[PDB]
C-alpha cells in the first residue's frame, strides 16, 4: 500500500472543463438510458418541483453536461427543471395508453422527468443517462435526497465539501501514473495474457429481467452462510454465479466484470454525485474439489484483484484489446453489487412503490445485479434478449436459485457445500432427454447368419444379390455360403477366429461374409486397393491366417505366403451344401473393421441385430425393397448393406467395382434395377442427384428411402433429391464405427433456413446420446460438449488387441455407471430432444532493440518482441529503469509513461518509433 | 510565367545547416560512386596537391558533408585534402595489379583522390559520391577548375557571389509552394494519372557501357538534321531513343526520365558547385504516321513539360508512387543530356586522356548520356548488367546507331524521316529467324483417304484399329470405309458436303471418317455427350443433313427429324465393298472442327497431309508403332490420331469411352497393347505417369514417343515420364485448331532450371512462327508480342460460313504479304530460334465530405473520393478556394499546403483527419 497524494479542491475553476472518467468515456462512444417508474396515490406537484429545483442546485453533477469536444463542465445556472405532466384521468384503458409511451449527454438535462396523472393514483417516471452518475450515486445520493426533499424541500443537506470535478482531476493527474498505480499496473500486466475470455454461452441465429427478492430472514441466513466460509455476501454470490455459468459455458474458465464503486475515503466524497465505477476483471478458473472450496478460492482472487484497484479496469480492457481483438476483449458478463456500501438516509421505496425499471446498458449481455432494498436483498439478472439461445438465461436462473436455495438449506460442511458439482440441467432438460433416450429394447439372440438362412428358407427363389449380369437367388447364395462355411469349418476356423475378405464389389463378398459366420468366425474386410503391403500389415496384425478373395484378383495382391488364400468362386465348388449348426454366441464378434496405428473395431452379432431390426421397423423395409450396396465392405457403412435387406427377403443390387465416383453408372443402375433404398455418404448422393438433374427421364424415381451420413449433409441436397425422386424420404444419420454403422437418425422432412447444419438426430433402439462436459457429466440444453454414446449392446466390444485404448474411449459414465463410447464429436442438445453436430520494419529493429535491453535488465537469455514486459518478469521498480536504459542507449527521451502505457515490447518500440519528441534518433540507433 | 521571388544571399549562416535537395534526398536512402581515371606521362604532384587545396577552399560544395540527422553544412576548415599515392613502378604486370584495386556522405571528403605511379606514365583516379554535385557541376565547375588550377594553382577564379546553401534554401522556401510552383503543380497533377509506366523491357532469370563518339563533322550534320525539324539535338536524340526503345518494350507507351539542370539564371550561380538536377517525366506516346512526325510531336511535349519545371520531378515521383506502387512509379530509363549548357573554360580532356569512367547510379537500369566533348558528341548508354535479357541492350544500341546513321544519310523529308517505322531486329535476329523458318516443302497432292487405301493394299492383313476386344485389320477397315463411302455417295454426298460423326470412342469413328472422305465429303465430329440439343445446334448450323452414329448410342441423341441418320455398324452391311474413285481435290475440306458463337475451323487435305508427313519423318513413325487414340474425334488433337498412323501401316489402339480420366485403364492398355506413341494434353500424361509410379511393374515401358500439348507442360513431367518409360522421347507441341493439330515442336531433352516454361518450340514443315507487335510487325529477340503462324497450306481454309471473322484472324502480314493466322497467343523469340509461350472509416466520411465540396466547387454532378483534384478539373486558383471552403465547412484550418501536397481526395481527407492542428473537429463535422 503505497500511500496516495491528497486532494486539493480547486473551487476557482468549479465550472472549467474536466475529462470524462474512463468508465464514462466508454459510454460516450457506444441507446443507454436507465429508467424508473414509481406509483403513488397523491403527488404534490408544486412540492415535487420545489424538490427537484433544490436538487439540481445542490448537486453539481445534476448540472453537468458533456461538450461536443468530448469533455464536460458544470453549468452555473441551467434553467428550471423540465417536468412534463401528462393528464390521463379522463381516458378509459389509460394504463394501455400509458405503456404505449416508449435523451443525450450533449443537452442538459441528462435526465427526463415526467408525471402521469391517472384515476386515483399517479406515476412518477425518471429517465437517466448511464453516464450521468454511477449506480451508487443514484441510490446513495440522488434517491436518498429526492426523498428527503419531497418531504421538506427546504430541509438541511450536508454541505458539499469538494467538487466531483476536483475528484476527477485528482484521479487522472495525481493518481493515474503515481507510485501506487504503477505497482498495481504491474499486477495486472503480469496477469493479463493469462486472463480467459468472457463466458462463452450459447447464442441464437432489448433487455429482459429475471428476479428474486430474499426476505430479511433469508438474507440474514445467507450472510451467516457466507461468513461461515469467511466470505462476504457478494463473494458468495459471485462464486455461486460462476458455478452456475459453467453449466452452459464452452470453457470452464471465463473472466467476469465485477465493478466496485470505491471513492477512496476522500473527506466529503460520500455526498458527491459522480461516477465511481471501476470494473475489475475477475479470472474465474475452477479451483477446488468441492463447491465450497472453489467459491472460497475465487473469493480470494477477487480480494487480491481488488487490493490493486487503483488501476481502473477500463485501462486493463484497453490493453487486453490491443493484444487480442476488440471482440476478444469484451467483458459483457457483469456482477454489479451495491452491497458493502454506506447505508443511506432514505430509500426510494419510501417515495413510491416501484412499477417499472430497466437499466439497459450497452455492450453488456448479462448483468447480475446484487442490491439491498428494505432489508431484503434483490437478485436481478438483466439480460439482452437475443444474446443467447432460447431459454439459456431462464434455465440458468433456475439453476442459480436452486444452488442458493441449497446453500440456505444445507449446513456449512455438508450437502451442497461439499458436492463435487451441482447438476445444472433444468426439469425440462432431464424430462426431454429421458423421453428421447428411453430406447431399451430386447434383441433376440438370433445370430446374424442364422437370420438370413431362415430368410433363405422362407423365400428361396427370390432375388438375393443382383450384381453385374448375375442374379444370385436366396437359395443360390445360401448354398454357396454353406460351401464356404463347411470348408472353412473343416480347415480350422473355431469361434472367435478372423478371416480376411480382400475383394472388390461383387456377390463373392456376401458369400464370404455369411460363410465365415456360418463357420463360426468373424470377417475382417480389407481394401482390395490398399497401397504397398498394408493388406499384409493388417492381416498380420489382426491375426487372420485365412483370406478369402476373388479368382480375378488373386495375383494382384501382396499376401504373405504362410497364410492360406482361397477364392470364393472356384476353390469351393466341390464342398458340401449341407447346413451348418451355429457354434458362436450372439455376443461373439461378427466382424472387425479397421479405422485410421490403425485400430480394429470389434463388433458382436447382437448390436448389429439391433440395427437391422431398428431400420426394418423404423423405415418399413419389406422384401419388395432393393438396396444399392455402394459403400465398401471395409467401411462401417456397408454393415447395414450386408445384414439388413438380406435378413428380411429384400434384394441387394451390387454396383460394378469403382475407383472413382461414377454417378452416370449409378443413376442408370438405380433406373434399371428399380432401386428403392440408397445408403452412401452425402457427397455421393449429391453426385447421383447431380447426374439425374442433367437427364430427361426421372432415373431416380424408384428411390423411396435415401439414408446419408458420414460427413456434412449440404442444406440443399434433401430438397434436390426429393425432386429427382418424388416421395423420397431423405434420412440423415451418423455415429462412428464403434457405435455400429448408424446409431441415430434425423428424418429430413423440411430444412429450416435458420439452421446451419441438419440436426444430427435422435438415438436408435438401445442407443443413448449424452452430451457431456470434460468430466463426463451431462450438460444442459444448448450447452456444447462431447457426444458420449451409451449402450450395453450397441457399442463395439472394444479395440482389437488393445485393452488400453479401449479403456480410454469406452468408459463408465460416472453419473450412471453406463458404459459409453466417447465419440470425440462435439455438439449440443436442442430443445426438442435432437442433437446439433458442431465439429471435431524500422519498428521491427527498435523492437529487437527494446527486447535486448529488456532481456539484459531482467536477467534472461532471450526475450521476444511480442512479450509483455511485466509478464516477462518486470515489476514497477524495474519498469522505471527500462525507461532509463532506453534513454541512454537511444539518445532519445523515453518517458516513464511511454514504458507503462506500452507493456508489450513491440508496442513500446512503435510508441518510441512514432514519438514526435525523438523517434528518428531512436530509429537510427536501432539499425545497429 | 508567374515571376519568381529573388534570392537573398544569407552569408551570416554560410555554415549553418540546410536541407538536401530532393534529388539528393533520394540518393541518401538508396553503392553510388561515379569514377574517373585519367592517364598522363608526368604529374607534378606538389602542383596537383596545391591545385586541390585551392579547389577545396574556393568551392563550398567541396567542403559540404551530410550530418547523421539527414541535413548538411559547409565545414569552414576541413583539413588537408587526402591524396593517396601508390608507387607501382618496380612491379612487372603493373596494369594487372592496378585494375585489381576494386566512401560515404557522412565523412568528409565526399571524394577519393589517388595517383598511381607506373613506368613512364601516371594514373589520376578521382572517385565522387553522386550526391556531392550533379553532372553539370562536375563538368562545368570542378573539371574546368581542376584544369585551370593544375596549370596555375594561384590563377584567378571568378568570385563566389552566393552560397549553394543560399540557392538551396531559396528553392525550398521561396520557390516550392509559391505562385509559379502551384500553376506548374496543377500541370503535373492534371497529367499524372495518365502517365504510362517506365519502359517495359525484357528481363533475365554491375554497370556496362555502350558508346559511340560523333566526330565534329557528323555532330554538325546531326544538328542541321535536328534544326531542319525545329528540334534541338537533344530533342532529336530523345525522340530517336524512344523509337528504338519501342522495338523491345511491351507497350509502345512509356515514361522516360529526362533530367534538366536549370539554375534559374540566378546571378553568380554559373560558378557554384551544387546539385541542380530536376527529373522530368516525359510521356512518350507514339503520335504520328512517320518517324519524323513522331519525333517532332514528342519534342513538343518535352518542351511543354519543361515550361513547368519549377516543380521538381522528384515530387511528381512521390505523388505517382502514392497512387501506384513504389515499383509502379520507378522511372529507371533516363536520358541525361549535358547539351544546351554554357561552354566551360577548360575541358578535362586537356588534363589526361580518359582511361576509365563509370557513373553507376542506383535505381537506374539504363541511362542514355548525351554529352559534348572536344567538339565531338559522346553517346553513352550505361546499363545495369542483369537488368535485361542477354543481348537486349547490345541489340538496341545497334538499332539506335543504325537509326541515327540513317538520319545522317537521309535528307529531311525523305528516307528514314518519312518511314512508317524502322525494323529493329538485329542482323542476328533476322539470321536466326530465317534459319528457323525456312520450312517450305512440297506436299504431294494425294488425298487423305487415298493414302490409307494405298496402305491397306500394301499391308492388308495387318492390325489397323485395335479397340475393345475387336481388332480391325487394314483390309477389314478399308472394306467398311468403302461400304460407308459407296452408300453415302449414292445418297447424295457431293464434294464439299458435311457429314456429322456423333459417336463415342471406337472403330466406328475411323470407318465413318474414311468413308465420308471416300465419298467426297468432309467429316464434322460432334461430341456424343453434348448437353441439351447442342448436337442439333451445330448440325443445323454447319449444314450437315447426314449424321453417322453408333447402333448402341442412336436413341440417346436429340437429332432433328429431317436429317438422315445411319449407324456405321448395322445400316451398312449390304453395301458394296467396291473401291471409290476420289472426286474431291487436295485443297477441298477434309473436316470441320468446332471451337468455342462457336466457330467452325475448316481444314483441307493438303495441310493435314503436311502434318502427317512431317511427323512420320521427324519421329520415325514405322508400322511397328502403336498409337493410343485418347483425344476425342471432336478435338483438333485427334486429327493426327485419325490420319497419322493409318497412313504408314501403324496400329491405332482405341481406348474404351470415358467420361472422366481413368489412368488405371490407360496404363494397363499401354501395357497389354504394347503402345509406343502417346498423344494427349499434358495433365492426362501426368495422370498416366502418376498411375505407373504406384505400380510394381513398368506398365509404360513400351512408350517410345509421347507428344503432349494444349496446356502448360509441368516442369517435372518430362523427367517423371522418362523414368516410367526408359528411352521415351517427350515432345512438347502446340498450335491452335486453325494451324492443324500440331504446328511446332520442342523435343524436351533436358529441362533447364532457369526456365519458367518449356520452350514452345520451332515450326514444322510449311509453318512459320512470327512474333509481331500490335501492327503485325516482327519483333526482335526477347520482345513480347502476338504469335502469328504464317503458311499457304498449313492453316485452316477459314471459319465456316463467316468471311468476316476469317478476314480478321487470317490476315495478310504487311511486311511480306504472307497469309498468317493470329493465334491470340503471346510469347517471345528466344536467342536459339525457339519461342517461349507467355500467356493469353472516419476518414471515409471526411473523404465523402472533401469530394462533395470539390464537386460543388468545380461544377460537377458526382466526384469520386479516389479522384485526383487537379485531374477532376481543378487548377491552381481553384485549389486555393478548396482550402478556403473546407476551412469554413469543417471549422478547422486547412492550409493551402495541405490541399496541394494531397491532390488525391482520399489522401486530403486522411491529411485533414490526422492533422494534429484540427483533425478531431474535422472528423466530427464529417459524420453529418
Ligand atoms: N451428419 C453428419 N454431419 C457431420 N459429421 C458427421 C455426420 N455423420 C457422421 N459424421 C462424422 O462421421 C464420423 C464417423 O466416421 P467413421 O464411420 O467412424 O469413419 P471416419 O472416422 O470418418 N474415418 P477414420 O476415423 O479416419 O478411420 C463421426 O465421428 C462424425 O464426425
Ligand atoms: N505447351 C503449351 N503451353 C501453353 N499453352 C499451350 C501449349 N500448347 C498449346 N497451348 C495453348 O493451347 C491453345 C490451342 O487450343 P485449341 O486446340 O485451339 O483448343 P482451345 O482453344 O484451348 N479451346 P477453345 O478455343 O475454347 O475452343 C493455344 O492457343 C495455346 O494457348
Amino acid at each position: 500500500a503505497a500511500e496516495l497524494p491528497p486532494l486539493v479542491p480547486e473551487p476557482g475553476d468549479a465550472g472549467q472543463p474536466f475529462p470524462l472518467t474512463p468508465t464514462q468515456q466508454a459510454l460516450w462512444v457506444g441507446g443507454c438510458y436507465g429508467y424508473f417508474e414509481w406509483e403513488r396515490p397523491e403527488l404534490d406537484l408544486a412540492r415535487y418541483r420545489r424538490a427537484w429545483e433544490r436538487l439540481v442546485a445542490h448537486h453539481p453533477g445534476l448540472r453537468t453536461v458533456v461538450r461536443p469536444d468530448g469533455t464536460q463542465h458544470v453549468l452555473e445556472r441551467p434553467g428550471p427543471v423540465p417536468i412534463t405532466v401528462e393528464d390521463l384521468r379522463q381516458d378509459p384503458d389509460a394504463v394501455r395508453r400509458l405503456e404505449e409511451s416508449r435523451l443525450d449527454p450533449g443537452t442538459w438535462p441528462m435526465f427526463d422527468l415526467r408525471v402521469v396523472l391517472l384515476s386515483g393514483r399517479v406515476r412518477v417516471q425518471l429517465g437517466i443517462d448511464l453516464q450521468l452518475m454511477d449506480a451508487s450515486s443514484l441510490f446513495l445520493n440522488l434517491f436518498s435526497d429526492l426523498v428527503t426533499l419531497y418531504d421538506d424541500p427546504d430541509a438541511a443537506l450536508a454541505s458539499q465539501k469538494l467538487a466531483f470535478r476536483d475528484f476527477a482531476r485528482w484521479l487522472e493527474e495525481d493518481v493515474r501514473g503515481g507510485a501506487r498505480w504503477r505497482a498495481d499496473w504491474a499486477y495486472w500486466q503480469e496477469r493479463l495474457d493469462g486472463l480467459p475470455p468472457a463466458p462463452d454461452l450459447p447464442a441464437a441465429r432489448k433487455f429482459e429481467r429475471c428476479m428474486v427478492r430474499c426476505p430479511a430472514e433469508e438474507f440474514a441466513l445467507l450472510r451467516e452462510r457466507a461468513l461461515a466460509h469467511g466470505l462476504t455476501e457478494t463473494e458468495l454470490l459471485v462464486g455461486a454465479f460462476a458455478e452456475v455459468l459453467r453449466g452452459w459455458s464452452s470453457d470452464p474458465a471465463f473472466t467476469l466484470n465485477v465493478p466496485v464503486f470505491q471513492r477512496f475515503d476522500v473527506p466529503g466524497i460520500e455526498d458527491v454525485i459522480g461516477d465511481y465505477t471501476n470494473p475489475i476483471l475477475l479470472e474465474a478458473r475452477p479451483e477446488g474439489r468441492t463447491v465450497a472450496e472453489r467459491i472460497v478460492a475465487l473469493a480470494a482472487r477477487l480480494r487480491a484483484d481488488t487490493r490493486h484497484a487503483s488501476v481502473n479496469g477500463v485501462e486493463v480492457l484497453r490493453e487486453l484489446a490491443r493484444r487480442r481483438g476488440l471482440a476478444a476483449a469484451a467483458m459483457p458478463v457483469v456482477v454489479t453489487s451495491l452491497l458493502g456500501l454506506p447505508s443511506a438516509a432514505r430509500s426510494i421505496t419510501e417515495f413510491g412503490t416501484e412499477v417499472h425499471s430497466i437499466t439497459q446498458t450497452p455492450q453488456v449481455s448479462l448483468d447480475f445485479q446484487i442490491r439491498p432494498e428494505d432489508g431484503e436483498l434483490r437478485l436481478v439478472w438483466d439480460h439482452r434478449s437475443g444474446a443467447f439461445a432460447p431459454g439459456v438465461v431462464e434455465g440458468a436462473f433456475e439453476a442459480f436459485l436452486d444452488l442458493v436455495g441449497r446453500m440456505l438449506a444445507d449446513e456449512p460442511g455438508h450437502g451442497v457445500w461439499e458436492a463435487p458439482f451441482a447438476d445444472m440441467r433444468s426439469r425440462r432438460d432431464r424430462a426431454v432427454w429421458n423421453e428421447t433416450n428411453d430406447t431399451a429394447e430386447p434383441v433376440p439372440a438370433v445370430l446374424l447368419q442364422e437370420r438370413f438362412f431362415a430368410q433363405a428358407r422362407r423365400t428361396p427363389d427370390a432375388e438375393a444379390v443382383v450384381a453385374s449380369g448375375l442374379r444370385l437367388t436366396y437359395d443360390e447364395l445360401a448354398r454357396h455360403a454353406y460351401r464356404i462355411g463347411n470348408t472353412l469349418r473343416e480347415r480350422g476356423v473355431r469361434p472367435g477366429d478372423l478371416v480376411g475378405v480382400v475383394m472388390e464389389k461383387g456377390w463373392e463378398q456376401y458369400a464370404a461374409v455369411y460363410g465365415i459366420l456360418a463357420a463360426g468366425g468373424a470377417y475382417l474386410p480389407i481394401d482390395a486397393a490398399s497401397p504397398r503391403g498394408r493388406v499384409a500389415r493388417l492381416l498380420e496384425s489382426a491375426g487372420a491366417g485365412i483370406v478369402l478373395t476373388q479368382s480375378r484378383l488373386r495375383d494382384e495382391l501382396d499376401l504373405p505366403a504362410g497364410t492360406t488364400v482361397l477364392r470364393a468362386d472356384t476353390d469351393f465348388e466341390t464342398a458340401s451344401t449341407a447346413p451348418l449348426t451355429p457354434v458362436q454366441g450372439p455376443d461373439d464378434p461378427a466382424y472387425v473393421i479397421y479405422t485410421s496405428e490403425p485400430k480394429g473395431v470389434v463388433v458382436a452379432h447382437r448390436g448389429v441385430a439391433n440395427l437391422v431390426r431398428d431400420v426394418r421397423r423404423r423405415f418399413a423395409v419389406t422384401p419388395a425393397d432393393r438396396l444399392l450396396a455402394l459403400s465398401g465392405l471395409h467401411f462401417d457403412a456397408s454393415v447395414y448393406d450386408v445384414f439388413g435387406p438380406l435378413a428380411c427377403g429384400a434384394t441387394v443390387v451390387v454396383p460394378p467395382p469403382f475407383r472413382r465416383a461414377e454417378p452416370d453408372v449409378w443413376a442408370e443402375l438405380v433406373r434399371d434395377e428399380r432401386v428403392t433404398f440408397w445408403n452412401s455418404v452425402p457427397v455421393l448422393l449429391e453426385l447421383l442427384v447431380g447426374e439425374a438433374e442433367s437427364r430427361d427421364d426421372r432415373p431416380l424415381a424408384t428411390l423411396r428411402l435415401a439414408v446419408v451420413s458420414g460427413d456434412w449433409i449440404p442444406l440443399d441436397l434433401p430438397g434436390r433429391a426429393r425432386a429427382q425422386a418424388p416421395g423420397l424420404r431423405v434420412v440423415g444419420s451418423g455415429g462412428p464405427t464403434e457405435t455400429i454403422c448408424w446409431s441415430l437418425f434425423h428424418p429430413i422432412d423440411a430444412v429450416d433456413p435458420q439452421w446451419t447444419s441438419i440436426p444430427y438426430g435422435k438415438p436408435i433402439a438401445n442407443q443413448r446420446y449424452y452430451i457431456v462436459d470434460r468430466d463426463l457429466r451431462p450438460r444442459p440444453t444448448w450447452a456444447r460438449g462431447e457426444m458420449a454414446v451409451a449402450s450395453p449392446l450397441g457399442l463395439a466390444l472394444g479395440y482389437l488387441n488393445d485393452p488400453e485404448r479401449t479403456a480410454a474411449k469406452f468408459v463408465t459414465l460416472p453419473g450412471t455407471g453406463e458404459r459409453a463410447y466417447l465419440t470425440g464429436d462435439f455438439g449440443r442438445l436442442l430443445p426438442d430432444g435432437g442433437i446439433e453436430i458442431l465439429g471435431r520494419t524500422d519498428v521491427g529493429l527498435l523492437a529487437e532493440l527494446v527486447a535486448a535491453c529488456v532481456a539484459e535488465l531482467l536477467g534472461l537469455d532471450e526475450v521476444p518482441t511480442t512479450g509483455n514486459f511485466f509478464r516477462l518478469g518486470g515489476d514497477a521498480l524495474s519498469g522505471t529503469r527500462l525507461a532509463s536504459r532506453l534513454q541512454d542507449l537511444l539518445g532519445a527521451p523515453v518517458p516513464i509513461r511511454t514504458v507503462f502505457g506500452n507493456p508489450v515490447l513491440g508496442d513500446l518500440a512503435s510508441a518510441i518509433a512514432g514519438d514526435p519528441a525523438a523517434g528518428p534518433q531512436a530509429i537510427r540507433v536501432a539499425r545497429l
